[PDB]
């Protein structure tokens, strides 16, 4: 059986409690925390490419009002982000099962750009996803899985100073 967990859990929910946020940028902000997944159960022989999206986990516009983040009451149809493809892809499942999956190359925009970068509403909250193909080989397979721990609203800066101060703290 196939199993996909999430790499330092510990970590992002530190970042969850307080409501997580991601800077995007018109050129392409890469996220802190990474993404890292751990996974087994791949045919080491199998080829196989990641695959990184972003659900919109509600249509709503979300707002920092009086030290909280707040929903809005006009919800808007959302969905999908494009998919971002880990560079390594395609791969056999050994190179995939050495060492964590670490999308740590991805970049969150808010502008249409040439390429790379995914493109995300400003205010709204995601909840990251991926999708593990089976390629090349004559059954495809996809395996998705999503990320709870790991949701965030997407700013242009930072609202809640606790998470500043959390993303400093932790990063190198």
């Amino acid at each position: 059986e196939l199993r996909v967990g999430l790499e330092e859990s510990e970590l992002w929910l530190r970042f969850k409690e307080l409501t997580n946020e991601m800077i995007v940028t018109k050129n392409g902000r890469r996220m802190f925390p990474v993404l890292k997944v751990n996974v087994s159960g791949l045919d080491p022989n199998a080829m196989y490419s990641f695959l990184l999206d972003f659900v919109a986990a509600d249509n709503h516009r979300w707002k920092y009002v009086n030290g909280e983040w707040v929903p809005g009451g006009k919800p808007e149809p959302q969905a999908p982000s494009c998919v971002y493809i880990h560079p390594d892809s395609p791969n056999f499942g050994a190179h995939w099962m050495k060492a964590p999956v670490s999308f740590s190359k991805v970049k969150l925009t808010n502008k249409l750009n040439g390429g790379g970068q995914i493109m995300l509403n400003s205010l709204h909250k995601y909840e990251p996803r991926i999708h593990i193909v089976r390629v090349g080989g004559p059954q495809r397979m996809i395996t998705s899985h999503c990320f709870p721990e790991t949701q965030f609203i997407a700013v242009t800066a930072y609202q809640n100073e606790e998470i500043t101060a959390l993303k400093i703290k932790y990063n190198p």
